[PDB]
């Protein structure tokens, strides 16, 4: 399939309206308008999610939205068994960390998707299928990684299951309360500034038991949420550089130009990390973030061309599950 692309255009703040800054960004129904501040450039993308104030109403309404538009598909997924991504791309102040974390009383995707996720393994135990969850949560910052859940370590990519963090906590959690104090102590120790990149990683192990033949198999979903850097234009950068290019590269391929262009997944952490959520075994889903007024046209239209051309980007997600797992099915 192709990655799926969202536009989650926020808000005009408190600065932008007492200063009257003029708004340049409408939605209507799946695509985006920039307005000049010549003629109105259009974008059409697979969701566009809009508010109308910052009324407490509409931010309830706004988050829940963006679950349901996007978290419940990916959770879905997990229990299919696929490997699935969201990654927040867009410049700061636009929004990536309130959609992917959200706030106490605006809890964003990740908060979401791992209460739904215990609420469904919790329903739907039984004595025919047992679930296990574990959680990692790390940083890249200065191309450097860090464990977030560890009161430094390197990407390795694996011949079957891609590329990973080798040292990287991975902790089996039996609640929502368990994976929440986990999140809590990770949003702390993220290091405060707009070019890292934080990556929390839930798996969710999914054993199938044949009572009649004594037999189990696995089936394994990979859920990868992102929080990404800010778009906003060297080694501090580089991860931030190289995603440009290696989506460019991948839409390119996605449309017939250059079947082997150089796809740069291996110069940087997190392109590299990431190599399966673009053009991999996933089904991932891009979050492109974008202030509403003037004063940020060029990088609203940067992250907007962006997010563009990553929906032409082809993925080749396919179900984790070992060979029991299959047949225990019928
Ligand atoms: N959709 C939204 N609805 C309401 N308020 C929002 C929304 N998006 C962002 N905000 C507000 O704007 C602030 C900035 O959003 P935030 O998610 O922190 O931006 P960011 O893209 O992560 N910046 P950065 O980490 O520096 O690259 C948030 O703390 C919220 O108060
Ligand atoms: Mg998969
Ligand atoms: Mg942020």
């Amino acid at each position: 399939s192709k990655v799926k692309v969202a536009v989650r255009v926020r808000p005009m703040n408190r600065r932008e309206i007492d200063l009257h800054t003029k708004c340049v960004v409408d939605v209507e129904a799946n695509k985006v308008i920039l307005n000049p501040i010549g003629q109105p450039k259009i974008f059409a993308y697979d969701h566009c999610f809009w508010s109308m104030d910052e009324s407490v109403r509409e931010k309830y309404a706004g988050q829940d939205d963006v679950f349901k538009c996007l978290g419940e598909n990916i959770l879905q997924n997990a229990f299919d068994g696929y490997n699935a991504c969201i990654f927040a791309y867009g410049q700061t102040g636009s929004g990536k960390s309130y959609t992917m974390m959200g706030t106490a009383d605006q809890p964003g995707l990740i908060p979401r998707l791992c209460s739904g996720l215990f609420e469904r393994t919790q329903k739907e135990e039984n004595e025919e299928q047992s679930f296990k969850v574990e959680v990692s949560y790390m940083e890249i910052y200065n191309e450097k990684v860090r464990d977030l859940l560890d009161p430094t370590l390197k990407v390795r990519e694996h011949s079957v299951l891609g590329p990973y963090v080798d040292g990287l906590s991975k902790l089996a959690v039996t609640s929502y309360k368990d994976i929440e104090s986990l999140m809590s102590e990770g949003n702390k120790s993220r290091t405060e500034s707009s070019r890292s990149h934080a990556v929390f990683k839930i798996t969710l192990t999914h054993t199938l038991y044949d009572v009649k033949s004594g037999t189990s198999g696995e089936k394994v979903g990979k859920l990868s949420l992102v929080d990404l850097a800010g778009s906003e234009r060297s080694n501090i950068n580089k991860s931030l550089t190289t995603l440009g290019l290696v989506i460019s590269a991948l839409a390119d391929q996605g449309a017939g130009k250059n079947k082997n262009k150089f796809v740069p997944y291996r110069d940087s952490v997190l392109t590299w990390l990431l190599k399966d959520s673009l053009g991999g075994n996933s089904k991932t889903a891009m979050v492109a973030t974008v202030s509403p007024a003037a004063d940020n046209y060029d990088e609203t239209l940067s992250t907007l061309r962006y997010a563009d051309r990553a929906k032409h980007i082809i993925n080749h997600a396919v179900v984790n599950e070992d060979p029991n797992a299959r047949i225990i099915r019928d």
